[PDB]
């Protein structure tokens, strides 16, 4: 969880379960499906939530990262330039998207909307070592 309120993603998270496997998508893929959004707005980034646990007194490690998707110009990196090398950020965009203008899309009031469970179109190459939440 969090003890500082996050920007909330329109979608469910993707969670690492195998250490050492990278988070990635093929260029053009990796934008989660949202009913009615045009491919020109299908642009943004996945953002890594580092999680950390507590020591139990039986010794006991691991609580891997979970990634959350944010449309370009929103989220904790609402200001950065698409593409920019930033630890913990992975940019993705449909090939119809112009990544020079922010997506025209409001954040998600977590109280007047649940997260849309994360799906991808047929053919999307899923990152091995990750489990899509809600699936
Ligand atoms: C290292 N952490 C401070 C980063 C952070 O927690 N990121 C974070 C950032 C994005 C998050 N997006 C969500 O949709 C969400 C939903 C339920 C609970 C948490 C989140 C959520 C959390």
């Amino acid at each position: 969880e969090f003890n500082v309120v996050p920007y909330y993603s329109w979608f469910s998270g993707i969670t690492q379960f195998q250490k050492g496997k990278e988070f990635e998508f093929v260029e053009g893929q990796g934008v989660p499906i949202a009913p009615g959004v045009p491919a020109t707005e299908a642009k943004g980034y996945w953002y890594r939530h580092n999680r950390r646990s507590f020591k139990t007194a039986d010794g006991q490690r691991q609580l891997l990262p979970r990634w959350y998707f944010y449309y370009l110009g929103t989220g904790p990196h609402a200001k950065d330039q698409y593409g920019t090398d930033i630890d913990g950020v992975y940019w993705v965009a449909s090939n119809q998207a112009d990544v020079n203008t922010p997506a025209d899309i409001v954040d998600r009031d977590p109280s007047s909307d649940e997260a849309i469970p994360t799906r991808f179109p047929p053919g999307t190459v899923l990152p091995q070592g990750y489990y899509i939440e809600g699936s």
